[PDB]
């Protein structure tokens, strides 16, 4: 048996679980009997993305219709998707397309997770849950819940939930402290950064294996350019809400898993209104969207030399500005060490 504590052995349980990979799929409308999880492909995904540009920009300047039909046949015959009664929707406007690159990022991590949880259980010896824990090369320690860290994480969830979330309130169940292989080493240049700020990024549980395994990544360029508000980067807020968002729960499956990351934003470029940023001003790490709410910054604290927003959230006087809160970008995966992941009870 495994010498793992009992947590952190239902933590490995949880990101491997299979069929929460199935469920994912199927609310991506695939047809699991023509396309099941053991088939799933890193070849044929990326193809798809192919098919995804390519239509995107048949739309965007105006191809043909039949451009667009054609492009939307091979997408459907590539990855067979069940609309059940319904007629197959056309890949013809944007909102949808996005919606399908969303679907090939999610494929795409379960296809890690699944290759993960299939290969390289050659030791008898070891119970499977250690050797699944190992595949995640990530050193994983409950948080203990009566610590000044453990307080201060708490605090920064209680406070800075939106008001417009109001769907749910959140129960912080349970604390992992998380360093994945390589990633201090990976950092340490922008620990010269100025303004290293310990931020949320929400998923979700079915990304798990591939974040903890591979880190938070950055879009291919391969990937349509058109549904990122800031360009291709990595997305943290500082409203534990807007983060929790991401983590796709309902009240039928109200636990999530979401992270605090250190980021190195330095010298943010500070923006109100959307932009495809492909490279970033002159001494400029990072971008800021400013929001019309973030937390009071009278009541930020530091956790270990990085800033804690944890201030209950109040207005900031922008309003020429689209978002409602705050979001931060980087352009660059080595400006992020990731620090804990929280599981997160949603009380609907
Ligand atoms: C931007 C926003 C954000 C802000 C702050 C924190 C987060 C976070 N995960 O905590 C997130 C987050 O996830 N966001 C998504 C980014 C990807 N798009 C999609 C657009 C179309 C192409 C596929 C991606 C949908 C919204």
């Amino acid at each position: 048996k495994s010498k793992l504590a009992k947590p952190i052995q239902d933590l490995i349980k949880m990101i491997f679980d299979v069929e929460s990979m199935k469920k994912a799929m199927v609310e991506f409308e695939i047809d699991l009997q023509k396309m099941p999880l053991g088939k799933l492909s890193k070849r044929q995904i990326q193809s798809a993305y192919s098919i995804l540009n390519e239509v995107q920009q048949a739309v965007s300047d105006g191809g043909s219709e039949s451009q667009i039909l054609d492009l939307s046949n091979r997408f459907y015959t590539l990855i067979p998707h069940d609309f059940g009664m319904k007629k197959p929707p056309l890949l013809s406007n944007l909102e949808y397309i996005q919606a399908k690159v969303q679907m090939l990022d999610n494929l795409l991590d379960i296809e890690v997770a699944y290759s993960l949880l299939r290969g390289g259980n050659e030791d008898g010896d070891k119970d499977p849950i250690d050797i699944n824990y190992e595949k995640l090369r990530t050193d994983i320690k409950v948080v203990d819940k009566d610590s000044e860290e453990a307080k201060i994480i708490k605090q920064y969830v209680k406070n800075t939930h939106a008001a417009t979330h109001n769907a749910y309130d959140l129960k912080v169940v349970e604390i992992f402290r998380i360093e994945r292989e390589g990633e201090s080493q990976r950092y340490k240049p922008f620990k010269q950064l100025h303004n290293r700020q310990l931020l949320w990024h929400g998923s979700r549980t079915t990304n798990f294996a591939g974040i903890l395994s591979q880190g938070l990544r950055i879009a291919p360029p391969e990937a349509p350019v058109t549904g990122y508000m800031f360009g291709k980067g990595i997305y943290f807020a500082d409203m534990v809400s807007k983060s929790a968002n991401y983590c796709h729960t309902s009240q039928a499956d109200p636990i999530g898993l979401i992270l605090l990351g250190e980021v190195a934003l330095g010298n943010m470029y500070e923006l109100k209104n959307a932009s495809h940023i492909t490279k970033l001003p002159k001494g400029k790490h990072s971008v800021k969207g400013l929001g019309k709410t973030a937390p009071d910054p009278t009541a930020t604290t530091t956790l270990d030399g990085v800033e804690v927003p944890l201030g209950n959230g109040i207005s900031t006087g922008i309003n020429d500005t689209c978002l409602l809160y705050n979001e931060y970008i980087v352009y660059d995966v080595a400006q992020v060490n990731l620090k804990y992941l929280l599981k997160l009870k949603f009380n609907y």
